């Protein structure tokens, strides 16, 4: 559990918004990329797993689960890489109201920003600081410095 | 101490590679960029704060101190934005063999990617999962868990 994330994909403005989420603690990053193909998707994890212990990524969809350059990705990364299909049915809903949720935090922000890539870094950083009282930011910390001590 | 980071700008293939190494740790994010700019640097701030509690950044050079851009991103995310003077002079070093080690790693790595941008971030993975016994990326984590509790 702590090292599961899962990939969500979105769109805004005629453009892809790609999101990894942290499942245990709500933390997040994301990136705008013109269309999600599995060379934007391998290249995104790549840096997901440089930066956190990345051990399972539930991919978003069937053609990035399918894509060789994913594979490759994961494979080089060590990510084992899993279907996202919730079999868990409150997984999609709260996936939809954190798509909701970041696009109102983009929108409250879309005027500071002559791009939306800077609104959407300003969404990760409101929504990962956001005290629910943990914010998502301290709970991945503690959730994966438990980990290591075992 | 846990939200103190240093920026890091060094080249390679004609390009420029833009490093926030967080300093307890020696643990690290990077990107290439086609050169160093204000808009570049702040940027780059920005999404480094929204995914680690950064405090204090130690700016590379005096443009990136003085840049509008890159004070307006330190105000938007609530960033002490420091000169890098190293008042101790093992930082000198200790960013010049960082710098190395990396440019070492690309370099080993360089042949399985088509762009240098991907080179990088293997590197950026290699340096932080290095055990040396624990790796960066265990002691950034263990640093701010202690620092939060
Ligand atoms: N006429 C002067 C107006 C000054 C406006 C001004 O300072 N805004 C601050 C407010 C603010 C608040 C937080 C972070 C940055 C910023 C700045 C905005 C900005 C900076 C760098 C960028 C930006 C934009 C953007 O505006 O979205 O866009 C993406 C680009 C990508 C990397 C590259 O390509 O360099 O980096
Ligand atoms: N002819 C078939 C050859 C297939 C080669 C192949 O699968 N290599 C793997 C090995 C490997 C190992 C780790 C991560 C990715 C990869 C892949 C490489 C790759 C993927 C996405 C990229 C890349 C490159 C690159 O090669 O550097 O470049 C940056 C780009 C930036 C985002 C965008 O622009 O989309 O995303």
């Amino acid at each position: 559990s702590p090292g599961i994330w899962q990939l969500d994909c979105t769109h805004l403005e005629g453009k892809v918004i790609l999101v990894a989420v942290h499942v245990a603690s709500g933390y997040i990053e994301a990136e705008v990329i013109p269309a999600e193909t599995g060379q934007e998707t391998a290249y995104f994890l790549l840096k997901l797993a440089g930066r956190w212990p990345v051990k399972t990524v539930h991919t978003d969809n069937g053609s990035n689960f399918t894509s060789t350059t994913v594979k490759a990705a994961c494979w080089w990364a060590g990510i084992k890489q899993e279907d996202g299909i919730p079999y868990n049915p409150q997984s999609q809903g709260v996936i939809e109201s954190m798509n909701k949720e970041l696009k109102k935090i983009i929108g409250q922000v879309r005027d500071q920003a002559e791009h939306l890539k800077t609104a959407v870094q300003m969404a990760v950083f409101i929504h990962n600081h956001k005290r629910k009282g943990y914010s998502a930011g301290e709970r991945i910390v503690d959730i994966i410095a438990t980990d290591i001590q075992t």
